């Protein structure tokens, strides 16, 4: 059996979208990753209990000037990962508005995950785990804290999404 899933990453600029995709797909992390100006397309293939799973992944430009283009990438998506930065409350608020947009405008069957990224920066935390967990539970979102830098929960969040599709 082979399954293929269409996935999109959304979120404020600098939260770590490209770093997360790069860690999952290439096992790489770049401390000096440049801001995305044009959406990038990547694939990874994994094994999941009796199935070979291929991911098709859109890594969007997070800056607000590219907002109007986002539906090109999420309208056909089966799953989305909305990413925020645990060290910045404003990015968590922005993530909630991405979630709201998906709920109103993307497929009614979309699986929405929420990633609290940069969790390795524990001494710089702004958003408490419990607050994000409660928001996720209330809105039916698949929530994990992640680190592209250390790889913490990077494999885990993509695999959890695949299990639910
Ligand atoms: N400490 C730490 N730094 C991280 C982590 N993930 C990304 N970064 C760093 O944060 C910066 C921004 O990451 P990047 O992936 O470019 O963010 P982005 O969400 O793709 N930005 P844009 O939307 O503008 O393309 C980079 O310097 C990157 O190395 C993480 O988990 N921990
Ligand atoms: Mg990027």
């Amino acid at each position: 059996s082979i399954c293929q899933f269409k996935l999109v990453l959304l979120g404020e600029s600098a939260v770590g979208k490209s770093s997360l995709v790069l860690r999952f797909v290439k096992g790489q992390f770049h401390e000096y990753q440049e801001s995305t100006i044009q959406a990038a397309f990547l694939t990874q293939t994994v094994c999941l209990d009796d199935t070979t799973v291929k991911f098709e992944i859109w890594d969007t430009a997070g800056q607000e000037r590219y907002h109007s283009l986002a539906p090109m990438y999420y309208r056909g998506a089966q799953a989305a990962i909305v990413v925020y930065d645990i060290t910045n409350t404003d990015t968590f608020a922005r993530a909630k508005n991405w979630v709201k947009e998906l709920q109103r405008q993307a497929s009614p069957n979309i699986v929405i995950a929420l990633a609290g990224n940069k969790a390795d920066l524990a001494s710089k935390r702004a958003v408490e785990f419990q607050e994000a967990q409660a928001y996720a539970d209330d809105n039916s979102l698949l929530f994990m804290e992640t680190s592209a830098k250390t790889a913490m929960n990077v494999n885990e969040i993509f695999m959890a999404i695949a299990k639910k599709l």
